[PDB]
DNA sequence: GACCGCGGCGCC
DNA sequence: AAACGGCGCCGGGTC
């Protein structure tokens, strides 16, 4: 493969190496390209930057995002990942695609330029008169690898010194915990050490064993068999707190502060577009989709979450999606009918599982009654739901019969569904993003049973998945032409900064382009809020 | 020091 | 734990 000299021709592709995986944090060591059986290997890699139009190759967005932290505006296109994630979303990392489609991922930027070349042609190649896919890759993840990128290099304000003070008082509240725990066991031990737990509990203690874990057969300590136990002994309400504290300090108070970017006095995520087998995001180093809110400590957390001096934040989150998304792909008369009269029906269950009028049903509730209800629909037991309502196994049963009789056509189309899927061996989404769900035809019932539930989920939390993607394909353009910035993506959510003139603007503007992204035989609502903080913009 | 599997748990 | 699904990150060992 030939060397020729650094600059390359219009269309190139790239090949970069980084210190480490994370593009706002990394140093760019090395740097290359490669079109029409050629290398061009960069003598200087910052200063080589200036001259690409397009990060176009594996991994386009992390060198864009890079790219715009040194205020460069290079823009990610072709990418040979998004290909191979719409052709398989088990193709997750460039080692397992370069093996599966002819290269090898190796750590010189010169042959991953190269592999980037040869692994787009042969994967172009398997896309062509997949009409759908290619859709979906030109429509909605190559332009969305852009609007990630931006996402990724803005970031989002933390308030830094708020969230040190509640540090000292957290690990002021944790000692007092481990200190009662300690006196109830009659002496010390490590309480983060679970096998300790254990034999504190049910050796030293006669508490009776609920269940055991998976893959070692240690019998378990999980919240929920704590739960079961809260009056079996009072050292369990202070180990169910105890546990509360020390996972939102190890995992958000403390972490999260020495993560500010010294440049931008931001915090900086990753958003991965080929990790999941539904077509969601995920996001890492740090994971900003799982912050905490349920809990008041948790609350206090998400409102160290702040808006830019001048502007503010804006959450826009989808109604009742999955269940929005089902109706339409069901078809079912009788749940359209409850999105058509404009019915909650994560308020009805908490009013009716709290015995409460759904005025009085708060966001705890809430949270509890979608547990319930996304739970049954996607294969929860009787057993098991019968502990979450807290309600008899004779009265649990009848719930999954009534739930469900109440929405046909649902079962009809998980049915049809997983007929499709063992005849075809994938499941879709409206869109046509597939899974291969290959162990439909297992004939162990247990890892049968398994696969299904993991295949009629697909189409429904998929289909959400590329409604908000396309959503923010649509509408990052229009924020920027009003000088707002899109911030984060949590799922069915999106978080906004704009200037406090313009707040109310955006999020009108926002709304009705999340509602109108795809017109569905069902409307698609969306709860708008606006704040100094993320806590104040949901509430 | 890096990385591992596990149990556990935050969010959607 | 439990026959909901999809994630990434935290605190007894190897090498
Ligand atoms: N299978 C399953 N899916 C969930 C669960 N929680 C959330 N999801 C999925 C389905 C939800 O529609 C979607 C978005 O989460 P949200 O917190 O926004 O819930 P949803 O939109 O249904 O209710 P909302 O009206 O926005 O409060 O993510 C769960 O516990 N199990
Ligand atoms: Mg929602
Ligand atoms: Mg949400």
């Amino acid at each position: 493969l030939e060397e020729a000299p650094w600059p390359p021709p219009e269309g190139a592709f790239v090949g970069f190496v980084l210190s480490r995986k994370e593009p706002m944090w990394a140093d760019l060591l090395a740097l290359a390209a490669a079109r029409g059986g050629r290398v061009h290997r960069a003598p200087e890699p910052y200063k080589a930057l200036r001259d690409l139009k397009e990060a176009r190759g594996l991994l386009a967005k992390d060198l864009s995002v890079l790219a715009l932290r040194e205020g460069l505006g290079l823009p990610p296109g072709d990418d040979p990942m998004l290909l191979a994630y719409l052709l398989d979303p088990s193709n997750t990392t460039p080692e397992g695609v370069a093996r599966r489609y002819g290269g090898e991922w190796t750590e010189e930027a010169g042959e991953r330029a190269a592999l980037s070349e040869r692994l787009f042609a042969n994967l172009w190649g398997r896309l062509e008169g997949e009409e759908r896919l290619l859709w979906l890759y030109r429509e909605v993840e190559r332009p969305l690898s852009a609007v990630l990128a931006h996402m990724e290099a803005t970031g989002v304000r933390l308030d830094v010194a708020y969230l040190r003070a509640l540090s000292l008082e957290v690990a002021e509240e944790i000692a007092r915990l481990e200190a009662e725990v300690f006196r109830l066991a009659g002496h010390p031990f490590n309480l983060n050490s679970r096998d300790q737990l254990e034999r504190v509990l049910f050796d030293e203690l006669g508490l009776p064993a609920i269940g055991k874990t998976e893959k070692t057969g240690k019998r378990s300590t999980s919240a929920a068999v704590l739960e079961a136990l809260r009056e079996a002994h009072p050292i369990v309400e202070k180990i169910l707190q105890y546990r509360e504290l020390t996972k939102l300090k190890s995992t958000y108070i403390d972490p999260l502060p020495d993560l500010i970017h010294p440049r931008t006095g931001r915090l900086h995520t990753r958003f991965n577009q080929t990790a999941t087998a539904t077509g969601r995001l995920s996001s890492s180093d740090p994971n900003l989709q799982n912050i905490p809110v349920r809990t008041p400590l948790g609350q206090r957390i998400r409102r160290a979450f702040i808006a830019e001096e001048g502007w503010l934040l804006v959450a826009l989150d989808y109604s009742q999606i999955e269940l929005r998304v089902l109706a339409h792909l069901s078809g079912d008369e009788n749940l359209i009918r409850v999105f058509q009269e404009g019915r909650d029906i994560h308020t009805e269950t908490a009013s009716w599982m709290f015995g409460v009028p759904r005025e009085a049903v708060d966001p705890l509730m809430r949270r509890a009654a979608k547990t319930i209800n996304f739970g049954v629909l996607y294969g929860m037991s009787a057993h098991r739901l019968s502990q979450e309502l807290a309600i008899p196994y004779e009265e649990a049963q009848a719930f999954i019969e009534r739930y469900f009789q109440s929405f046909p056509k649902v079962r009809a189309w998980i049915e049809k569904t997983l007929e499709e899927g063992r005849r075809r061996g994938y499941v879709e989404t409206l869109f046509g993003r597939r899974r291969y769900v290959p162990d439909l035809e297992a004939r162990v019932k247990s890892v049968r049973e398994a696969a299904e539930r993991m295949a009629f989920n697909m189409p429904v939390q998929g289909t959400a998945a590329d409604l908000m993607k396309l959503a923010m394909v649509k509408l990052f353009p229009r924020l920027e032409e009003m000088g707002a910035r899109m911030l984060l993506q949590v799922h069915d959510e999106l978080v906004l900064e704009a200037p406090k003139e313009r707040a109310e603007a955006v999020a009108r503007l926002a709304k009705e382009v999340m509602e109108g992204v795809y017109p569905l035989a069902v409307p698609l609502e969306v709860e708008v809020g606006i704040g100094e903080d993320w806590l104040s913009a949901k509430e």
